[PDB]
């Protein structure tokens, strides 16, 4: 795919919409309640719009560790991974504005229901492994995968769960081994205790989770870190006959793979996702999904972002302003189209999605491969050759939902950093993280919008531009 390595033009990703806010946090949000706990996590409400956010309040050298977490979080775009919105800073604290999940921790579900049948466990595991697969492909290792760091989007529902808490996470290279001893005793991979490892430590932590879901207790037990660590180091675990006699061979086989002591021979997250057990509980597009599939793929097929200001706006609204409920059905379609569960849609996956849709509805022979190549030119905001979650939401949701006055005003205000009421060439270049943009790039924005010929874009002009795209 060397075509995606050259002559790409301006790339846009959701990380670019996270700005370090110089304003006082208390002027944008108010406290609702304390969610927990380093510092505190608070449920807060936006003074404008009254949307709810989980604000992680981190107490203040160590600013290196916080800036790394911020850079990791900024890059995350996946249905089963926490979304970061904004960052504030004051004298004693850093504030991380994240998406609030009301269903509580997976751990609490474990307390309440003791163990899960295989259907529920597989549903939980496919989501964790999808998140982890996506992390590892984006050169991120989580290092604290455990049920306390998995949250439920909705109360008592396992439909969509979220990986949170990237405080121990790191970027990783294939060319260097990781060395810091970090984790939680039940879940920590033996090679992490030996202080020499790679991303395979997360797979092991997932193998510990799966084991727990299926029987209610950890494979390397004990009641203090010291005892647990001793058992983890040794690496031996057992499927107690009475507790496991009615659990399928496939489940036990996946666990064995995920808990393979040698980390080079341990399966990848991708391989775990391709196991018989995970495949057995597959949730793919069927006739029930035809209406949302049709709306989604019809919108995608028709998508034009026009010039760079409009494209920037669209990805902003889609990636940061749409609610979990608004996204519910599209999130469900995204996951179903994502056959390999890596959290990206590839060309082979989109072709298959369109073929499945055409088969539900028989006309002229279409060249579906060429149609998808063309769709990718328009919808791939970050120019990486794949469709990520937020790109998908942004091009598949109705413009009627995205382009509310309130959302257009929010988009305008994010671009207009000096609050001058006009967006300049330089403000657009700053949004995209570039020293400057070409005269042609800005002139393409202007031609479609600048009604008063001042080489800048005001809110009225912005709104008219955006509605002309509808
Ligand atoms: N986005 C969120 N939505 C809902 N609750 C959250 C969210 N983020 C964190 N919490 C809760 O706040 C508490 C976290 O404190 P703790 O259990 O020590 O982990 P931590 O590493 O200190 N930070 P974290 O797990 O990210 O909050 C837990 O109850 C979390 O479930
Ligand atoms: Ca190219
Ligand atoms: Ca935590
Ligand atoms: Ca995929
Ligand atoms: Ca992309
Ligand atoms: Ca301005
Ligand atoms: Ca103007
Ligand atoms: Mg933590």
């Amino acid at each position: 795919g060397r075509e995606n390595l050259y002559f790409q033009g301006i790339a846009i990703n959701p990380g670019m919409y996270v700005r370090k806010k110089e304003g006082k946090i208390g002027e944008s949000y108010f406290k609702v309640r304390k969610l927990g706990s380093y510092g505190e996590v608070l449920l807060c409400k936006e003074k404008n719009g009254h949307s709810e956010k989980a604000i992680k309040v981190i107490k203040k050298k160590f600013h290196e560790e916080i800036y790394n977490e911020i850079s990791l979080l900024k890059s995350l775009d996946h249905p089963n991974i926490i979304k970061l919105f904004d960052v504030f800073e004051d004298k004693k604290y850093f504030y991380l504005v994240t998406e609030f999940y009301e269903g509580g921790e997976l751990f609490e579900q474990i307390i309440n229901r003791h163990k899960f049948d295989e259907c529920d466990a597989a549903n939980i595991m496919k989501q964790i492994l999808s998140g982890i697969c996506y992390l590892h492909k984006h050169n991120i290792v989580h290092r604290d995968i455990k049920p306390e760091n998995i949250l439920l989007e909705n109360k008592n529902s396992l439909l969509n769960i979220k990986i949170v808490d990237f405080g121990l996470s790191s970027f990783f290279s294939k060319d260097y081994k990781l060395r810091d001893r970090l984790g939680t005793a039940y879940y920590i991979a033996p090679e992490v205790l030996k202080k020499k490892y790679n991303e395979k430590c997360d797979v092991w932590s997932c193998g510990v989770i799966m084991y727990i879901l299926l029987c209610g207790y950890p494979p390397f037990g004990g009641q203090n870190d010291q005892d647990i660590i001793k058992k983890v180091e040794k690496g031996k675990y057992y499927f107690d006959f009475n507790d496991w006699k009615n659990i399928s061979d496939e489940a036990k086989e996946l666990i064995k793979l995920m808990l393979t002591y040698d980390y080079n021979k341990r399966c990848t997250a991708e391989e775990a996702l391709n196991s018989r057990w995970i495949k057995k509980y597959a949730n793919n597009i069927n006739k029930s999904d035809q209406k949302t599939l049709c709306g989604a793929l019809s919108n995608m097929r028709k998508f034009e972002g026009s010039q760079k200001l409009a494209q920037a706006a669209i990805l902003f609204i889609g990636s940061k302003l749409t609610t979990l409920e608004e996204r519910k059905e599209l999130t469900d379609i995204f996951k179903k189209l994502d056959k390999n569960g890596d959290g990206q849609l590839d060309k082979k996956e989109l072709i298959e999605g369109y073929n499945v849709l055409r088969n539900f509805k028989l006309g002229e022979l279409k060249n579906v491969e060429e149609e998808v190549d063309n769709i990718l030119k328009e919808v791939d905001f970050d120019k990486n050759g794949y469709i990520e979650y937020s790109e998908f939401i942004s091009v598949c949701m109705d413009k009627q939902i995205l382009f509310s006055e309130e959302r257009l005003r929010r988009a305008f205000n994010l671009f207009d950093t000096d609050k001058s009421g006009k967006i300049t060439k330089e403000e657009l270049a700053n949004l995209f993280g570039l020293t400057s943009i070409s005269e042609k790039t800005w002139n393409d924005v202007l031609g479609e919008a600048d009604q008063n010929k001042d080489n800048m874009i005001d809110f009225d002009e912005f709104v008219s531009m955006m509605h002309k795209i509808c």
